[PDB]
């Protein structure tokens, strides 16, 4: 039980890692999840960046068991010496706030490399950025709810869940393999939140199938569904048009696939299509990263059908 142990910022168990530093696949390891969160814990905290200031951005040999141990301890005392600092006048920092952006893809990545520790069983990455992009466009309030229809091990439902103010956020997954790890997902997303001090919106992760009778109702009242649909068959794509029919006004849904066409004129050959009771947008995709397409139920526009008809 040879250790490294970095503290928390808010007096959560610190986090151990055992030596030599796992590997977690060909371009992340544990010695650079050590790295970087002390690196984000120093951003965090201005006097902990202040009072390490000559040790952060110096480049570590991470092979060396006492260069590493340097490091940890270097922090571990800093961390210390702020929590004396926080007992005298000064103020602490604030535990109500949500990650920053940075921050919160780096929590999700020791999330996902401490959950999902056999990635070929996932057979049968870059989505952060692309979510990301969609957070900032779509804006949410404590008003909504949010659904990932088919969630896998849970990762943009608990990015959403980290960066918006929704009532609630929803996964739903059928297969067993990713509800097992999205459970301890869950369970590491917790924990590391905790140990940074930070807050999430709640959410839930769900087994079961999102094309069920009970999953009906509950489609019909959530007000933004994400849900990549790249490769539902049209069976699938068919079941969920009829799904979001019955959706509120101001519903989104945001896909890959659209769900109507961008040309959709009404006419009296296709006044049933669910093109008449939505707006659809394609987004712009991200330069480094292909149609992204957003989805609003506006009935006004059957409205002014009938409207125009009755002139
Ligand atoms: C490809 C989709 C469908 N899904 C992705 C899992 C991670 N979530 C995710 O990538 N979300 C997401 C990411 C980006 C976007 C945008 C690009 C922004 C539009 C939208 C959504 C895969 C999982 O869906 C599950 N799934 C498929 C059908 C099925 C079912 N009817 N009920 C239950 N779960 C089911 C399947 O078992 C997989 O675990």
């Amino acid at each position: 039980k040879l250790e490294l142990r970095l503290k928390s910022p808010v007096g959560a168990e610190p986090a151990v890692y055992p030596w030599p530093l796992p590997v977690y696949d060909k371009h992340h390891d544990a010695a650079h999840e050590i790295i970087e969160t002390i690196r984000w814990v120093c951003e965090e905290i201005p006097d902990l960046k202040l009072a390490m200031e000559n040790y952060v951005l110096i480049d570590y040999d991470t092979k060396s068991f006492e260069s590493m141990q340097r490091l940890c301890d270097k922090y571990n005392r800093a961390i210390d010496s702020i929590h004396q600092l926080w007992k005298g006048t000064t103020q602490p920092m604030k535990l109500n706030t949500r990650p920053s952006t940075g921050l919160l893809r780096h929590i999700l990545q020791q999330v996902y490399n401490h959950s999902v520790t056999d990635p070929e069983k996932l057979n049968n990455e870059t989505s952060f950025d692309l979510v990301a992009q969609m957070i900032d466009e779509i804006k949410m309030t404590d008003d909504d709810l949010f659904v990932d229809l088919g969630s896998g091990v849970g990762q943009v439902v608990l990015q959403v869940a980290a960066a918006t103010n929704c009532k609630h956020h929803y996964g739903v997954e059928k297969a067993d393999i990713p509800a097992k790890y999205a459970e301890t997902m869950d369970r590491e997303f917790r924990k590391w939140m905790k140990w940074y001090g930070k807050k999430h919106a709640e959410y839930t992760l769900e087994r079961g199938d999102f094309l069920s009778e009970e999953w009906r109702e509950r489609i019909a009242n959530t007000s933004v569904i994400f849900v990549n649909n790249f490769a539902f068959g049209p069976e699938v794509d068919h079941q969920l048009k009829e799904r979001f029919a019955n959706m509120k006004e101001g519903g989104r849904i945001v896909s890959s696939k659209p769900f109507a066409p961008l040309n959709f004129r009404i006419n009296s050959r296709n006044l049933s299509d669910i093109g008449t009771i939505m707006r659809v947008v394609e987004l712009s995709p991200l330069k480094g990263s292909v149609s992204y397409y957003l989805h609003t139920i506006d009935r006004t526009i059957l409205e002014n059908y009938f409207s125009s008809l009755k002139n």
